């Protein structure tokens, strides 16, 4: 019976984007009362799952710097389970975890292409949510290795259905998002619409929504695959697709997800997640 002016005050950041015509809020540093949530959903008792995959030297460039971040500042004050997803779980870094943090791993199979390894984490998820993360967790987010956060994610981030901001299209117009554009592909949207650019790295929502996401977005994957073609963003076209025809209930800004390389303009108040560089040469091994 949470009700959105309870803790989201737009008017704290007049100069950007806090509210979706579909009535979304976009939860940007300020506008967030983490304190009334904080005390609402530690009262229903919530568990919030953090699914994340590394596959090949993914494990060694970012799991720890991931999974140490994700301990300190992720739902802090919160039950959390991460779920690690790892090809080889011999090279799992058995970190120190922090009161209320807990966690278990799997051992998936490697894809052959970086690509695939990208993109079969919609199948991995979806089969994990109906197996057991339905039943453990309240809320779960999706993320990506190769980030670290930074300061508090916090329970403002939860919701039905949560898409992030990517950090270099929020300000841009829809005809200048890197969407699918070739009609052949399932995540294919058209010049003219779409609301924002979605960054794959980070999505979230309740078990039943994210479930939805993944599983949409996976078969759009292989209808992409049926039809010999292979969206140019991979996941990200097709969650890009799923989002413009299920409208995220809720966005984080992009100081949920920055890359420090645009540098830090005044939009970007408080940062609570920051990309790793980029390091493909050794951590990918295809083109
Ligand atoms: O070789 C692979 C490539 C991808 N990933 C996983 O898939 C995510 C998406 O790939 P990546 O981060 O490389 O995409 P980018 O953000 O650089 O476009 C990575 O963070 C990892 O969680 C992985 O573990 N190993
Ligand atoms: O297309 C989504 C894709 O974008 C990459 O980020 C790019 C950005 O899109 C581009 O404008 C800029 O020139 O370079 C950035 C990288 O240096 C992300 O790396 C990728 O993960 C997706 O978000
Ligand atoms: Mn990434």
């Amino acid at each position: 019976k949470l009700k959105l002016s309870d803790w989201f005050n737009p008017f704290k950041r007049p100069e950007v984007v806090t509210m979706t015509k579909w009535k979304a809020p976009v939860v940007w540093e300020g506008t967030y009362n983490r304190a009334v949530l904080d005390n609402y959903y530690a009262k229903q008792k919530i568990t919030v799952g953090l699914t994340v995959f590394a596959v090949g030297r993914y494990i060694e460039h970012y799991l720890e710097e991931f999974l140490t971040s994700a301990n300190k500042h992720f739902m802090v004050g919160h039950p959390v389970i991460f779920y690690i997803m790892v090809d080889d779980v011999s090279r799992m870094p058995l970190i120190e975890l922090g009161p209320l943090r807990s966690f278990k791993v799997f051992k998936i199979k490697p894809e052959k292409r970086w690509q695939d390894i990208s993109m079969m984490r919609m199948k991995t998820i979806g089969e994990h949510i109906v197996a057991h993360i339905q039943h453990e967790v309240d809320f779960l987010f999706c993320m990506d290795v190769d980030q670290v956060f930074q300061d508090k994610f916090g329970v403002e981030t939860l919701g039905e259905s949560v898409a992030q901001l990517q950090a270099w299209w929020y300000k841009a117009d829809p005809n200048d998002f890197t969407y699918e554009r070739r009609k052949e592909s399932a995540a294919y949207i058209p010049f003219g619409e779409g609301d924002f650019y979605y960054h794959a790295a980070i999505f979230g929502g309740t078990p039943t929504q994210v479930l939805n996401i993944t599983q949409e977005c996976f078969k759009g994957i292989l209808k992409d695959k049926k039809n010999d073609i292979e969206a140019q963003y991979h996941d990200e076209s097709h969650l890009n697709k799923y989002f413009l025809l299920n409208k995220p209930t809720k966005i984080l800004s992009p100081e949920y997800c920055w890359d420090y390389h645009i540098g830090l303009p005044a939009d970007i108040k408080l940062v609570k997640m920051s990309w790793q560089t980029k390091e493909y040469n050794v951590v990918r091994n295809n083109v």
